[PDB]
């Protein structure tokens, strides 16, 4: 070889547009999540019974320019995406721009993230080993068991000490659960969904896509 020259982290910035449009999806969530009892029954167990006065909801932190992640290089260890990496195709996909579907929203305590599941092309074009993840792009047909929408998801809210990086492993374990057989809280909307794992993480799922232009983002760097 040269020299480490290869990427570490991979992804792809929402347009200015989306990011507002998204960003008022979410907030009007929260305002009619806190409004349905079914909520506000198990604000205890999300909030731990110790906080004030469900300040929660506010003290998380919403960045403008938000970013969604796609594959993470690491080294080796991840084949998959090794491969996807070495593919000068993905590479000029970069300055591309696809429009990703939003699938369902999670909220967790520690973090805020958003459930994204691109189309065909960006299936057919992802590494199999990353697919590992709980739920991947090319695991469509299992996605009808399971949710879907981890393998990629948008940073929305973070917690002050905790790594945007935790939130997707969060959501990947959150689909998992539900076709696990737990899917503790269920409840149908007209718009949705939305259910809680026995433990906590409370996820909505839009039974209505939302989707939104999106360019390929690339960074190499320790």
């Amino acid at each position: 070889g040269s020299h480490m020259e290869l990427p570490l982290f991979f992804g792809w910035f929402l347009l200015p547009e989306e990011e507002e449009r998204i960003k008022c999806a979410t907030m009007d969530f929260l305002k009619t999540l806190d409004t349905l009892e079914a909520f506000k029954e198990h604000i205890s167990e999300f909030t731990g019974e110790a906080e004030k006065e469900v300040d929660l909801e506010q003290y998380f932190q919403n960045p403008l320019q938000l970013h969604c992640t796609t594959k993470f290089c690491d080294y080796g260890k991840a084949e998959g995406a090794k491969e996807y990496a070495e593919l000068q195709v993905v590479k000029e996909s970069l300055t591309k721009s696809y429009e990703l579907s939003v699938t369902a929203l999670i909220v967790t305590p520690r973090t805020f993230g958003a459930r994204v599941a691109l189309t065909e092309a960006q299936v057919k074009l992802w590494p199999e080993g990353a697919d590992k993840e709980g739920v991947a792009p090319a695991l469509l047909p299992s996605v009808e068991a399971l949710p879907a929408g981890s393998r990629a998801h948008v940073t929305l809210g973070c917690s002050a000490g905790v790594e945007t990086v935790q939130t997707g492993l969060d959501l990947l374990e959150i689909l998992a659960l539900q076709k696990e057989g737990k899917e503790g809280t269920q409840v149908e909307m007209d718009l949705g969904t939305l259910t809680y794992l026995s433990e906590g993480r409370w996820f909505l799922a839009l039974r209505e896509p939302i989707n939104a232009d999106t360019t390929f983002t690339s960074f190499s760097e320790d």
